[PDB]
Protein backbone atom coordinates (compact mmCIF):
# COMPACT_ATOMS: atom_id res chain seq x y z
CA UNK A 1 0.00 0.00 0.00
CA UNK A 2 1.81 3.24 -1.33
CA UNK A 3 0.55 6.37 -0.33
CA UNK A 4 2.16 9.61 -2.21
CA UNK A 5 2.56 12.85 0.67
CA UNK A 6 -0.14 15.18 -0.70
CA UNK A 7 0.65 19.11 -1.36
CA UNK A 8 -1.08 21.85 0.13
CA UNK A 9 -1.29 25.60 -0.08
CA UNK A 10 -3.52 28.85 0.04
CA UNK A 11 -4.50 31.73 -1.93
CA UNK A 12 -5.51 35.21 -1.53
CA UNK A 13 -8.06 35.57 -3.40
CA UNK A 14 -11.06 34.39 -1.89
CA UNK A 15 -13.68 37.33 -2.95
CA UNK A 16 -13.15 36.29 -6.51
CA UNK A 17 -12.93 32.37 -6.26
CA UNK A 18 -16.54 32.78 -4.49
CA UNK A 19 -17.71 35.26 -7.14
CA UNK A 20 -17.65 32.26 -9.92
CA UNK A 21 -18.23 29.00 -7.57
CA UNK A 22 -21.43 30.80 -7.24
CA UNK A 23 -22.75 31.13 -10.66
CA UNK A 24 -22.13 25.51 -2.88
CA UNK A 25 -23.06 23.39 -0.10
CA UNK A 26 -24.86 23.92 3.47
CA UNK A 27 -23.03 22.09 6.26
CA UNK A 28 -25.08 22.00 9.20
CA UNK A 29 -25.02 23.07 12.61
CA UNK A 30 -22.89 20.36 13.75
CA UNK A 31 -22.81 18.13 10.85
CA UNK A 32 -20.30 16.61 8.25
CA UNK A 33 -20.52 16.87 4.73
CA UNK A 34 -18.51 14.48 2.70
CA UNK A 35 -17.87 15.08 -0.91
CA UNK A 36 -17.04 11.21 -2.68
CA UNK A 37 -14.92 12.18 -5.50
CA UNK A 38 -13.91 8.82 -7.28
CA UNK A 39 -10.48 8.46 -9.23
CA UNK A 40 -9.63 8.49 -12.81
CA UNK A 41 -7.66 5.90 -14.43
CA UNK A 42 -7.02 8.66 -17.09
CA UNK A 43 -5.95 11.59 -14.92
CA UNK A 44 -3.64 10.75 -12.12
CA UNK A 45 -4.16 13.48 -9.83
CA UNK A 46 -6.49 15.01 -7.52
CA UNK A 47 -6.62 18.99 -7.29
CA UNK A 48 -8.93 20.59 -5.20
CA UNK A 49 -10.04 24.10 -3.89
CA UNK A 50 -11.92 25.55 -1.49
CA UNK A 51 -13.39 28.48 1.13
CA UNK A 52 -15.72 29.60 3.22
CA UNK A 53 -17.64 32.26 3.92
CA UNK A 54 -17.17 33.77 7.51
CA UNK A 55 -16.16 30.92 9.72
CA UNK A 56 -13.47 28.43 9.54
CA UNK A 57 -14.46 24.45 9.28
CA UNK A 58 -12.63 21.28 9.08
CA UNK A 59 -11.19 20.16 6.20
CA UNK A 60 -10.03 16.37 5.48
CA UNK A 61 -9.08 14.06 3.20
CA UNK A 62 -8.97 10.09 3.16
CA UNK A 63 -8.78 7.62 0.26
CA UNK A 64 -11.59 5.04 0.26
CA UNK A 65 -10.62 1.72 -1.61
CA UNK A 66 -13.83 0.72 -4.15
CA UNK A 67 -14.90 1.03 -7.36
CA UNK A 68 -19.16 12.37 -7.53
CA UNK A 69 -21.69 11.11 -3.94
CA UNK A 70 -21.79 14.11 -1.96
CA UNK A 71 -23.32 12.95 1.40
CA UNK A 72 -24.18 14.40 5.33
CA UNK A 73 -9.93 3.58 4.25
CA UNK A 74 -6.85 5.45 3.85
CA UNK A 75 -5.88 9.02 5.64
CA UNK A 76 -4.43 11.62 3.14
CA UNK A 77 -4.83 14.89 5.34
CA UNK A 78 -5.83 14.87 8.48
CA UNK A 79 -9.33 16.60 9.46
CA UNK A 80 -8.32 19.84 10.86
CA UNK A 81 -9.50 23.46 11.62
CA UNK A 82 -8.72 25.10 8.65
CA UNK A 83 -8.88 29.39 8.20
CA UNK A 84 -10.55 28.94 4.44
CA UNK A 85 -12.92 31.82 5.27
CA UNK A 86 -10.13 33.94 5.16
CA UNK A 87 -8.14 32.29 2.36
CA UNK A 88 -8.90 30.03 -0.43
CA UNK A 89 -7.02 26.96 0.87
CA UNK A 90 -6.09 24.44 -2.10
CA UNK A 91 -4.24 21.19 -2.50
CA UNK A 92 -3.27 18.29 -4.84
CA UNK A 93 -2.74 14.37 -4.00
CA UNK A 94 -0.93 12.14 -6.32
CA UNK A 95 -3.54 9.07 -7.15
CA UNK A 96 -2.80 6.00 -5.04
CA UNK A 97 -4.81 3.56 -7.07
CA UNK A 98 -8.09 3.32 -7.83
CA UNK A 99 -10.75 4.58 -5.86
CA UNK A 100 -12.81 6.92 -4.45
CA UNK A 101 -11.95 10.41 -2.58
CA UNK A 102 -13.24 11.32 0.58
CA UNK A 103 -13.04 14.84 0.84
CA UNK A 104 -14.32 15.85 4.97
CA UNK A 105 -16.11 19.29 5.50
CA UNK A 106 -16.40 18.84 9.16
CA UNK A 107 -18.68 20.75 11.21
CA UNK A 108 -19.04 18.69 14.25
CA UNK A 109 -17.29 21.15 16.47
CA UNK A 110 -19.68 23.81 15.48
CA UNK A 111 -23.06 24.69 18.08
CA UNK A 112 -24.79 27.61 16.25
CA UNK A 113 -23.11 28.06 12.72
CA UNK A 114 -23.87 26.74 9.77
CA UNK A 115 -21.06 26.54 6.95
CA UNK A 116 -20.95 28.13 3.06
CA UNK A 117 -18.65 25.52 1.39
CA UNK A 118 -17.49 26.79 -1.77
CA UNK A 119 -15.24 24.10 -3.58
CA UNK A 120 -13.88 22.95 -6.65
CA UNK A 121 -12.56 19.64 -7.89
CA UNK A 122 -9.92 19.31 -10.97
CA UNK A 123 -8.71 17.39 -13.61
Amino acid sequence: PVIAAPSMWTRPQIKDFKEKIQQVITVGRGEVVTVRVPTHEEGSYLFWEFATDNYDIGFGVYFEWTDTAVSVLDEIVPVYRRDCHEEVYAGSHQYPGRGVYLLKFDNSYSLWRSKSVYYRVYY
